[PDB]
C-alpha cells in the first residue's frame, strides 16, 4: 500500500545518492514476516569493471541498510545505463 | 534430487564459454518437462560491465543450445578470481 511506496521510495532515495549510480533500474521489496527483503537492480557507467561496479554495488547496500532498519536482505546488481 | 546429469551437464556447457570462471550458482527446476533456470558465473574483474553482459548471453546461447529442455535461463556474472576453486553451489539463493 501508501506504506510501502514510502519505503521503496526511501530506498530509492538513498541508493541514488551513492556515487557511480546512474539510477534504480528495478526494485523488488517484500514483507517476509515483519522485515522487508529486497532485490535492486541500479544503472552504472557500462565502461566500469565489474570489480569497479561491485564497489559501487556494496556501498548501496550499506547506505540503503543504514539508513532502513527494517530491511533484513538486500541483493543490489548492476546493468550498464546510459 | 535425481537430475544431477542435468546440472552437469549445463555447468559443463558453461564452464566452455570463453570468458567464464566457472559457475558460482545454479538454480534450475522443471515444470513439467521443461527446466527454468536460474545461473551465476565466475568473470574476470578487470571486464567491463558491457564485456559481462556480452558473456552473460553467450553462456546463454551455449547452453541453452546444449540442453534443448531449458525452456529459461536467466545468467548474471559476478568477479570471479582466478586462484578461486569454489565447487558450483545449487541451493536457491546466496
Ligand atoms: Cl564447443
Amino acid at each position: 500500500g501508501s506504506h510501502m511506496e514510502a519505503v521503496q521510495n526511501r530506498i530509492v532515495e538513498a541508493a541514488e545518492r551513492v556515487p557511480g549510480v546512474r539510477g534504480v533500474i528495478h526494485l523488488r521489496a517484500r514483507y517476509v514476516g515483519q522485515d522487508i527483503w529486497a532485490d535492486m537492480i541500479i544503472g552504472v557507467d557500462p565502461e566500469n569493471t565489474v570489480e569497479q561496479a561491485e564497489e559501487i554495488c556494496e556501498a548501496v547496500q550499506a547506505a540503503v541498510c543504514g539508513k532502513i532498519r527494517r530491511i533484513e536482505s538486500l541483493h543490489v546488481s548492476a546493468h550498464a545505463r546510459e
